[PDB]
């Protein structure tokens, strides 16, 4: 249970809720198949926000996670519950206007990932006892304009059988300045990405122990 509420640019964090829909409970959509998976959603409730923050193509943004909206700390549970182990991703979509895209269906490309180490951590506890940071690249290839970028950390701490695994993500309102456009990422959709069946999503984190994880998603674009 876990919300990214601040997205930070320039070094400097925008506010909550200020270019980032977000939702008012910390619960997890765990229908990889709804249209929630892509911006959260119902039987959620998010809100909307005109912001679009001006990013420079080349630079990192950080998303910052939090247990709730109304979380003031920065401790381990001010993030997420220390059990809720899984990966960190995020992806980009190309829209015509970040303040009102939907961000459901095809467009989606992946440009972080973050799941088990060779020394078995998981990404979310680097997020967790980091301070709830999710650092980003946005890549310097893609084009300028607007795009949506949708971070997520997924836990699996009862992930053993589908439905099972837990879906957080919200999705930030970005306009990307000095994209030189030298190359078009391969998309995805979603929902259409996951797959109840995946080895990411259904997975017994603890019987036997795992050593070696598959984040879910097409692999990383890299300029
Ligand atoms: C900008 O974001 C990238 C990822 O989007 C960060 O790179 C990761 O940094 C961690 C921490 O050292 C490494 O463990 C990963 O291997 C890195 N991944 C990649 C793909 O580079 C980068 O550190 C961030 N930089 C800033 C200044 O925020
Ligand atoms: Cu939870």
């Amino acid at each position: 249970h876990t919300i990214f509420s601040s997205l930070e640019v320039n070094g400097v964090n925008q506010g909550l809720g200020e270019g980032v829909r977000v939702p008012t409970y910390n619960g997890p959509i765990e229908d990889v198949t709804s249209a929630s998976i892509a911006c959260n959603g119902s039987p959620n409730t998010v809100a909307s926000t005109s912001k679009v923050i001006t990013v420079q193509a080349g630079t990192n943004v950080t998303a910052i996670w939090r247990y709730m909206l109304s979380t003031t700390g920065d401790s381990p549970a001010d993030v997420m519950d220390s059990s809720h182990k899984g990966p960190t991703i995020a992806y980009l979509k190309k829209v015509d206007n970040a303040a009102t895209a939907s961000g459901v269906g095809n467009g989606w490309f992946k440009i972080q990932q973050d799941g088990m180490d060779s020394s078995g951590v998981w990404g979310t506890e680097r997020v967790i006892n980091g301070k709830g940071r999710h650092s980003i690249k946005i890549p310097e290839c893609i084009a300028p304009g607007q795009y949506l970028l949708r971070a997520e950390m997924i836990a699996l701490h009862a992930a053993s059988n589908y439905p099972g695994a837990q879906f957080y993500m919200e999705c930030a309102q970005l306009n990307v300045v000095g994209g030189t456009g030298a190359k078009t990422p391969s998309t995805v959709s979603f929902p259409g990405a996951y797959s109840g069946s995946d080895p990411g999503v259904k997975i017994s984190i603890y019987w036997p122990p795992v050593t070696s994880y598959t984040v879910p998603g097409p692999s990383v674009f890299t300029c």
